[PDB]
């Protein structure tokens, strides 16, 4: 963090703010839900498109005080017109470029936009979670705003959600009604609030999409896995992420304990004591604290963070997570929806910053023992078996007689996102109808127009595509400037925009009418492909083999002596 990063994202936030009052218009309208009257307005684009913009709808009770960590209750209803012209706060969160607390634990709130609230057919519904490790965030349009999306005749709805301890605090005891996975009951309950109320901004609440990247994509999983949303909705896109992922999921039950301590706890550690101290701490001192809860072994195992979605302890009315994600895979309703997943062409290279910060990390690759799965390792990471294992993980990605940094972040491709990919897809394809998967490869380069995760991976000057770089062609946000008509990033917008609201609208992403899609035949994964296929997304529109395939059977061959593990 560097306060020429911060007085530029300050007066971009400047002129966020004054940029957002000129695309304001006095075309206010009010629609109806469930709970009662909303007022929302119409706004413009920088390309001079124009839609109607709903945002600050509250599909929960405000979860502070008693119903801190707790799951999410439905709000209450009201008299009259609910003001919706105005966004609201986001979850109580660290700013990734100032490094202060901000957000609010009042933030249960969903936005809804569409460019006609009159539509002359129901349009299909998608709806975005937004990724951040499930510690940061925003459904604000300074980083997700629609203005591409409602180029496309569709309903889009962003929602946000609990992050941090707030949102993932987990205790054994059941006693107390904190088994764990609050901000994915949060998704829940805003997915029972769309099902139930798109209609009335034109949406056809039986062509409902769910998609999201990093943490995101990892929810969108979860909500298909889930039995608690069970026909809500009919495709998912996984961008970046799924629920098996090693990021995505951590056993957390011991860590309520440490950042009550953190945060000056005295006595012992029971759920009770602890649970009654973190009800009364201001929400900023937990959030702050929330990054020194994690050991240095769990940092070393390769834990992201201290708290995440969970396997509830218990069973409880409202419950998500029953059981590891890789056993939900063998039931799950979503098994049998239409899904697309993908990932970008150097996803690893968003790990820079970090690597910068510590160079230590690349020294990891001289046996790699540490991104051996760690259902796999051994505590220490000293078992021959182990140190056999990372020597498989080595020979996929160290290309000298030295680990490089490059080598570095290519194995973290793997281990964070394209490994976990594969095993999902075999594990889902023993359990499914036969509705099909497509896979996409995000392969578009470009420094011409950015999104803010650029700064904070500091990615400035770099070549290649990296986690999130995809969401600059989806998503308006206030580093972004009007693009040429005829300029590659234009016609990438179009693109994405443009297979995503094909997919949502047919189960089939394919449509010749895409510009460069001429020459694809796009078919979807076969149980009995050993190879898998991909659009290749560049400049280009492309189907290829992935490319990545060879390190991802050398990672799977890790498992041959423990295939029930894969
Ligand atoms: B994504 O933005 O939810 C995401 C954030 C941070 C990560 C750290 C380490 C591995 C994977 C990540 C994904």
């Amino acid at each position: 963090v560097s306060l020429m990063e911060k007085l530029k994202w300050k007066i971009k936030c400047i002129e966020n703010k004054f940029l957002n009052y000129r695309l304001t218009t006095n075309e206010t309208v009010v629609a109806e839900t469930e709970y009662g009257k909303v007022k929302g307005v119409k706004r413009l684009t920088v390309y001079d498109d124009s839609y109607y913009s709903f945002e600050g709808i509250p599909y929960a009770q405000p979860p502070v005080g008693e119903l801190r960590f707790k799951a999410p209750q439905r709000p209450t209803p009201w008299a009259g017109v609910r003001d919706c012209c105005n966004h609201k706060d986001k979850s109580v969160q660290v700013d990734f470029i100032t490094g202060k607390v901000c957000g609010s634990e009042d933030c249960l709130y969903l936005s809804v936009y569409t460019n006609n609230l009159n539509p002359e057919t129901k349009r299909p519904v998608l709806v975005y979670i937004h990724g951040g490790g499930f510690i940061i965030g925003e459904n604000h349009r300074d980083m997700y705003g629609p203005d591409y999306f409602i180029k496309k005749d569709v309903v889009l709805i962003n929602i946000q959600y609990r992050l941090g301890a707030l949102g993932f605090l987990s205790l054994n005891s059941e006693d107390l009604n904190v088994p764990g996975n609050a901000g994915l009951k949060d998704q829940v309950m805003a997915l029972r609030w769309i099902k139930n109320n798109c209609a009335n901004f034109g949406g056809n609440p039986d062509n409902i999409t769910v998609f999201g990247e990093s943490a995101g994509a990892a929810s969108t999983h979860y909500m298909m896995l889930t039995e608690q949303t069970r026909g809500l909705f009919h495709r998912g896109i996984l961008m970046s992420g799924n629920a098996i992922c090693p990021w995505a999921n951590t056993q957390c039950q011991h860590r309520a304990f440490t950042l009550a301590k953190l945060a000056g706890y005295k006595g012992e550690d029971n759920d009770k004591d602890v649970l009654e101290f973190l009800m009364k701490a201001k929400p900023q001192d937990l959030i702050k604290l929330e990054e020194k809860v994690l050991t240095l072994e769990e940092r070393t195992n390769k834990v992201m963070f201290p708290f995440g979605p969970t396997v509830e302890p218990y069973q409880t009315a409202d419950c998500v997570l029953p059981k590891h994600p890789r056993e939900m895979v063998k039931t799950a309703w979503g098994n049998s929806i239409p899904t697309m997943m993908g990932n970008t062409s150097y996803e690893g290279l968003f790990f820079t910053s970090i690597l910068k910060q510590m160079p230590l990390l690349v020294k990891e690759l001289e046996t790699c023992v540490n991104f051996v799965p760690s259902e796999l390792a051994d505590a220490e990471r000293t078992a021959p078996e182990t140190l056999e294992m990372g020597a498989k993980i080595k020979k996929a990605h160290v290309t000298g007689e030295t680990p490089t940094a490059d080598n570095f972040m290519d194995l973290c491709s793997h281990f964070y996102f394209w490994f976990p990919m594969h095993r999902l897809l075999q594990l889902r394809f023993n359990h499914t109808s036969g509705t099909p998967v497509y896979l996409y490869r995000f392969d578009f380069d470009s420094e011409d127009l950015i999104n803010p995760y650029r700064i904070m991976r500091s990615g400035r000057g770099v070549k290649g595509v990296s986690h999130t770089d995809e969401l600059t062609y989806f998503f308006w946000n206030q580093l972004a400037k009007r693009m040429p008509k005829e300029s590659r990033e234009y016609k990438t917008i179009e693109r994405m925009t443009g297979i995503w609201t094909q997919f949502a609208t047919t189960g089939n992403p394919y449509s010749n009418e895409i510009e460069g899609m001429e020459n694809v035949s796009w078919d979807p994964i076969e149980k009995s492909d050993e190879v898998y296929k991909c659009l290749n997304i560049s400049d280009e529109l492309k189907m290829i083999d992935v490319p990545e395939m060879g390190k991802i059977k050398q990672w799977e061959s890790m498992f041959e002596k423990h295939r029930d593990l894969f």
